[PDB]
């Protein structure tokens, strides 16, 4: 019944509608603190994260959880400084991505679930805040290391009862690797979203891992890079389907009997220093709307298309709760 | 004046010098999410304390932490050190082989404005500036490590500070680092060739001292007669030899001498750091209580070892 975020512990019903997949910052370990002027400063992004997650509140937010981990740059100082500015509970998380550091990549699966379960049991750095999610990642097969994380995090799982969200490439099926490391670790389906999920037009695999009680991630909606085709490293990054194709996913899945198993979000970000230099130009061109985006165009795109509101409710609201919530 | 983490420092308070140690080789942001690896902060803290003071009962009056942002350099923790233990410490810029995503990526303006805020404002929200920058090649230098170095050489230019190296001596980089750092019009005199003493190449060694480069002989200590790749097949006796060779050879002014020691490892397997603790007891301390009487021993005097182990890092340190 009991969540844990930025501020402190708060009860399932206070999450309300939650954006499961965000970040208030895209980054690498220390990288905020050592160069702030790649942002403007420290105070330009934390202003630019307190209008755009206030705006997102307007809109309906009332959670996001920010699935940055150690290696993606995570400053829980920031996520606590703007989550009370906004008035937007944060959802802090463990884990690690693709960017591991020597200190992390050389370690056994022993000492990575001591990790951890550190900053899930006892805190993140020196600060007290608790994580209440593990955030793990693979784009194609899995290397030694990514496996070793994939097993970490189920371990830790079970020991505390904290949801694992994954980052894939939808493409290349990812999905279906993690959930059998997941599975040989004894992890049950309803602990884990398989994340990027949105970026794929295969029904068969979505459906199929949402029968086996896997949340599934529809979490990059406005990422669309029609309109800058003769921009490479936006278009690597954004893709060639539109947000309407994305959106569809969503009613595909409720169609196809399976509205408790979703997922939605923005992999929004105010900040991104993990790609090339004038990135978040680009992406705040291409949704002004940002973390928003899911309440105010989203929402009403389903209404039309025939989806119930109570439908979407439990989508935004029930499901997340559900995941969230320490089993 | 040369910039320490406790503030600047004239020439003459420099003293005895080593210019490439590290109090803890790490990762970004490694120290303080997971200070539960070296034991506790506190427990890293005392044992880099105890080690600097051994440093300085045997004669170590500053020694220049080559620590760089991906080394996982912490300066409140030099700067907490320096002060219990009463030695200088120079803090380091630059960028080493674990460079994350958001240093990766960049450009060779975005990293020499990245280097040029470390040394000309400070690192992080401390106001500790850097009074060198750590750059590194393995072998043929990668797309990415020429900008490290261009970017080194153009941060060096605008400052005065100078650059410090990581090589390969076994694979000759030496000589494809001097060609970058003159090709950007980087004077010789403020380079070191670090990790110089794992080659038994005098010829090399001499070449590049003739230009005007000073030449690192760096990590004496490292002896294994993963704990055999890094420390090597050669006697501390091998490495400490190649000093009085390049002085035999008239270049005395071009040697820079240290340990390259750590009291924290976290960049490596779980154990090294107890593993390099049996092989060198003396840690820091080896310099002037191993290799000076050694040299003293094999005829070189003591006014060239003192301009070794201090005319030579206040010129080099010194902002020109
Ligand atoms: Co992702
Ligand atoms: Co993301
Ligand atoms: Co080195
Ligand atoms: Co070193």
């Amino acid at each position: 019944d009991r969540i844990n975020t930025v501020r402190g512990p708060i009860t399932i019903s206070e999450a309300g509608f939650t954006l499961t997949h965000e970040h208030i910052c895209g980054s690498s370990a220390g990288f905020l603190r050592a160069w702030p002027e790649f942002f403007g400063s420290r105070k330009a992004l934390a202003e630019k994260a307190v209008r755009g997650l206030r705006r997102a509140r307007a809109a309906g937010v009332r959670t996001i959880v920010d699935v940055s981990t150690f290696d993606i740059g995570r400053d829980v100082s920031l996520l606590a400084e703007v989550s009370r500015a906004a008035d937007v509970h944060i959802v802090a998380a463990t884990g690690l991505w693709f960017d591991p550091p020597l200190s992390m990549r050389l370690r056994s699966v022993e000492e990575l679930t001591q990790f951890f379960l550190r900053e899930i049991q006892y805190g993140i750095e020196d600060t007290g805040i608790r994580a209440g999610i593990i955030k793990v990642a693979t784009t194609g097969k899995a290397t030694p290391f990514q496996e070793l994380v994939l097993r970490a995090a189920a371990r830790a799982s079970l020991a505390t009862g904290v949801p694992v969200t994954t980052h894939t490439a939808a493409s290349q099926r990812d999905g279906e690797q993690q959930a059998a490391i997941f599975e040989s670790e004894g992890l049950s389906p309803s602990r884990v979203c398989i994340g990027h999920s949105d970026d794929t037009d295969d029904l068969s695999y979505l459906t199929a891992l949402a029968a086996r009680g896997y949340l599934i991630g529809l979490d990059q909606i406005p990422f669309s890079a029609i309109g800058l085709e003769d921009n490479a490293s936006a278009s690597a990054l954004l893709g060639n389907r539109s947000w309407q194709t994305r959106a569809l996913l969503i009613k595909a899945l409720i169609d196809q009997g399976y509205m408790k198993q979703i997922l939605v979000s923005n992999d929004w970000l105010f900040g991104f220093s993990s790609y090339v230099t004038n990135i978040m130009d680009v992406m705040d061109r291409v949704n002004p709307d940002g973390m928003a985006f899911i309440p105010l165009r989203v929402i009403p795109f389903l209404r039309e298309k025939g989806v119930p509101q109570e439908t979407l409710a439990g989508i935004t609201v029930t499901n997340p709760a559900r995941f969230l919530s320490p089993t």
